[PDB]
C-alpha cells in the first residue's frame, strides 16, 4: 500500500476548525484520537505533526499551520525531510463536487479551485499525482458564493452527515493499511451516510 504520508488540509485556529473547508483536518484528528497520538506543533515543517503505526506500517501525518493557501509549505518541508514522494502522500480534503455524507479515494486529478490543493500541486514540483482522500461538502448554485460557502458551517443535519463520512474515512484508512488499496476504496465508495 503506496501510503507514507497523511496529510489533513485546514486553516488555523479555532474560528475553522467547523467550517468545511477543515473538513481534511478532521479526518486526520479523529484517526490520531483512536490511536492514541498526540501531534506536536512542528514549526520546522508549518504544522502539526505526527506518526503513528498500523499493521506494523509507520503512517506520518500533519495538519498545516499555514494559510490554506500555503498549504504546499508545510507538505513539501516534510516529505522532502523524510524521502516521501507526492505519489506516496495521501491529502484528505473538502470536496465541493460530491455531496455530504460521501467521500472518496483518488490518485490524482486538477485542484478544482480549492486553494490548498493548488498549493500542493505546485510545491510538490506541478505533481498532481498525490493520492486523495475527497470529503464531500456539497456546493452552492453559483462560482462566485463558493469561497463563502466553505469558509462557512454546515448547518446540523449536513455536519451530521460530514461527521459520519470522517468517522467512515477513517476506519477506511485503517483498512488501507491493513489490506490495501483497492479493499479501502471499494468499501468507501460505496458508503452513503445513513
Amino acid at each position: 500500500q503506496p501510503i507514507k504520508l497523511l496529510v489533513g488540509l485546514a486553516n488555523p485556529g479555532p474560528e475553522y476548525a467547523k467550517t468545511r473547508h477543515n473538513a481534511g483536518a478532521w479526518v486526520v484528528e479523529e484517526l490520531a484520537r483512536i490511536h492514541n497520538v498526540t501531534l506536536k506543533n512542528e514549526p520546522k515543517f508549518f504544522g502539526l505533526t505526527g506518526r503513528l503505526l498500523i499493521n506494523s506500517q509507520e503512517l506520518r501525518v500533519l495538519i498545516p499551520t499555514t494559510f490554506m493557501n500555503l498549504s504546499g509549505k508545510a507538505i513539501a518541508a516534510l516529505a522532502n525531510f523524510y524521502q516521501i514522494k507526492p505519489e506516496e502522500i495521501m491529502v484528505a480534503h473538502d470536496e465541493l463536487d460530491l455531496p455530504p455524507g460521501v467521500a472518496k479515494f483518488k490518485q490524482g486529478g486538477g485542484h478544482g479551485g480549492h486553494n490548498g490543493l493548488k498549493d500542493t500541486i505546485s510545491k510538490l514540483g506541478n505533481n498532481k499525482e498525490f493520492y486523495r482522500l475527497r470529503l464531500g461538502i456539497g456546493h452552492p448554485g453559483h462560482k462566485d458564493k463558493v469561497a463563502g460557502y466553505v469558509l462557512g458551517k454546515a448547518p446540523a443535519k449536513e455536519q451530521e452527515c460530514l461527521d459520519a463520512a470522517v468517522d467512515e474515512s477513517v476506519r477506511c484508512l485503517e483498512i488501507l493499511m491493513k489490506d490495501g488499496l483497492t479493499k479501502a476504496q471499494n468499501r468507501l465508495h460505496t458508503f452513503k451516510a445513513e
